[PDB]
């Protein structure tokens, strides 16, 4: 009754907060196994049961997310000179990519309770340097896909969806990664279908650009079922293939995607049901015609609910962050900056001597509007990360509502804290 | 007994050609099993290494090329500089400097040691030249006394591309340690293997290893104390090394001198049957080094066979049937210098020439010692590495000998059409 944060019982108790992510059978350590003593391909393998579950033409597996957009932007011809449009709340790797490629990464404000970059503010920021859009599905939401490739068509840019956090969403009944002239997406172990390390797989429907990175991801070489390697190169490459065990892995975990899926949908969406209920917080949704994958839950609270008129509402972010976690709900945020307050884009001093920016002349201080929106959600809004991913965290999730349903009970005490931080 | 390509037994017979590399055991396994369900395994691996080689510090990394290009960023290697490489090598250390947004520049190596001559690495120097890397090619340590020599006298940087050669010394010092940094690549065909991919950054000087550190994680500092906040203090990027591969790596290492002395005795009674033979120069390790044989590089003298004048690559070719008809699986490694490669000759990079355009090298044949290297060699790799590999080598002997029994028809063969 009493809250845990004073003393008080905590709605969730310690031996029931832990959850295991990824969830490993054994059925998974077999797969990894069988691919040691392997040494018919997994990563093939992979690509095509990807490719195939998900209606994509052709799927290249890689070392990371990050390389799939890296290596689908080399492949559009984007590169020195060239600007890029992305989202300013993303993950790093995201701003990065152009950079890694040697474009300009430009970034458009997103939406308030999308959290995706606004098609309108990403028209304002095209320039006649814009190459591509790399439109993010982020927390697993899609994106405004019609608008972006709308813009896209327009200005005869490339799109490259980054579908990290949004496998199995949807946007009208597509298969997100399918959309865009490419698609990436992440299989770290944290990822709603992940691998037991680092992973990516790059999606397209164009031969081409498919066989583009699958040279660009081995060196520039063609390496073929049972040819002796010459050592031959086509062109610039990296190191960024994927390891048959990992690749193993996730066949495995596939099996059970269907299944785990079914039970996050129900267990988010009977949780947030009863969050929504609470005056001043904004549970995640999806947009209208598209479907959520739920990898990152993303609340917005609302001052006023608390009558607290004129007081900062990163200091109720503070307090309702210090209650939940006492009573055991392990709210954290993610992202505590816009990706362009991060300093690799403020310095631009990049590879060095300012490039990629020396080639545009953007070395000076940023063009364009500050991004309001982006801030203002950092600012009022915390996240739930990994736990409500396991199949069997029903449980847990009742017992976290329980937890914010107690705190909202004391809304005397939420603004007093709030008062004083 | 009679050749196998003209219908005599093979000297190696077909059962006793398979070679398993990696060598899995019942611990690797278990690392790995234990890597998925659970003392980090690549924080073990970092500390077991630099333990193992005497290195200051130990960043693991997702390839020995990420290795490679970290390490130029840290030393401050970029736009506008040079990095001086050897003409024979794996493209990957000709491509670690462009992913820097750097500009590799080739030198020639010598006839005996495949390894850049310093001779020519002083005579590709500029006003742009920032760093060497030194490639201890096919497991033979580079003259590491001239290149640190040169470096020092220039002001450049060394970065040892140690990837071949695990466990060689120089005067007595671990390859690796003796450069700013150093840099290996961990594959199922290393001498010291991972299940798949990895890399390994070592070097002495605490700041570099710290700027790798963040490099790999998107510029990040990781903990064990504090939550990922997401802060980024620079350029970084995805180049984490795996657990499960760590783990397995850490499990080859325990082992790793074990098999060393097998294989050194191995190739050691191999080499000296085949040094017997006219015309077959074994490779050796330079003077003060020892020789890590990840690969065999034979180099083959037409005068031998009474073939003067006639192309080398003729001789290579015979040798190269006759060998395989035996049972023994002689390659080539590299068909081409480095310089020769797409990528280096378009020098398209990135796009619109990108290193090249910064340094102004957006304008013959050169490096005629790689390309008589090729000409005239034959490698063997993988099969050598196994420690039980003792009896097939011996094998592989009779068959050498076999051939040079029989110096008219391999003469006959080379100047056939």
């Amino acid at each position: 009754s009493k809250l845990a944060a004073f003393g008080g019982p905590p709605a969730v108790p310690r031996d029931r907060r832990h959850v295991e992510w990824p969830l490993v059978e054994d059925e998974d350590r077999k797969a990894v196994i069988d691919a040691l003593d392997g040494a018919e391909n997994p990563v093939s393998t992979l690509e095509e049961q990807w490719a195939g579950r998900f209606g994509f033409g052709h799927c290249v597996a890689v070392s990371t997310g990050t390389a799939a957009l890296s290596l689908a932007l080399a492949a559009l011809g984007v590169g020195p000179g060239d600007e890029v449009i992305v989202p300013a709340l993303s993950f790093i790797a995201t701003g990065l990519a152009p950079v890694h490629q040697m474009a300009v990464p430009v970034f458009a404000d997103v939406d308030p309770v999308t959290f995706n970059l606004d098609p309108d503010d990403v028209e304002r920021r095209i320039t006649g340097r814009t190459a591509a859009i790399i439109p993010v599905h982020l927390h697993g939401a899609p994106a405004d896909m019609d608008r972006i490739t709308a813009i896209a068509r327009r200005h005869g840019l490339a799109v490259i969806e980054d579908a990290a956090q949004a496998p199995g969403a949807t946007h009208r009944g597509r298969p997100v990664g399918g959309i865009g002239d490419a698609g990436a997406f992440s299989l770290q172990a944290t990822k709603n279908i992940p691998t037991c390390g680092e992973g990516g797989l790059l999606v397209t429907g164009n031969a081409e650009l498919a066989e583009s990175v699958r040279r660009g991801r081995q060196f520039g070489e063609v390496i073929e079922s049972g040819r002796e390697r010459d050592y031959v190169s086509y062109g610039l490459g990296w190191n960024h293939k994927m390891n048959a065990l990992q690749a193993a892995f996730t066949s495995a975990q596939l099996t059970r995607f269907d299944d785990y899926e079914s039970a996050r949908q129900r267990n988010v969406a009977a949780f947030l049901a009863r969050l929504a209920e609470l005056p001043g917080l904004r549970v995640p949704t999806a947009a209208p015609d598209t479907t959520h994958a739920w990898h990152i839950l993303r609340f917005r609270f609302d001052p006023a609910a608390f009558g607290l008129d004129g007081v900062r509402p990163q200091a109720l972010r503070s307090a309702l962050r210090r209650l939940l976690r006492a009573e055991g709900v392990p709210m954290s945020q993610y992202q505590l900056m816009p990706l362009p307050d991060q300093k690799v884009f403020v310095d631009r001093v990049g590879f060095g001597g300012g490039y990629p920016w020396t080639v545009t002349g953007a070395t000076g201080p940023a063009a364009g509007e500050d991004h309001p929106v982006a801030r203002a959600v950092i600012a009022d809004s915390l996240t739930l990360q990994k736990r409500h991913l396991h199949p069997e965290s029903g449980e847990l999730l009742h017992l976290y509502a329980d937890a914010f349903e107690k705190v909202w009970a004391n809304p005397d005490m939420v603004a007093t804290l709030a008062g004083a931080a």
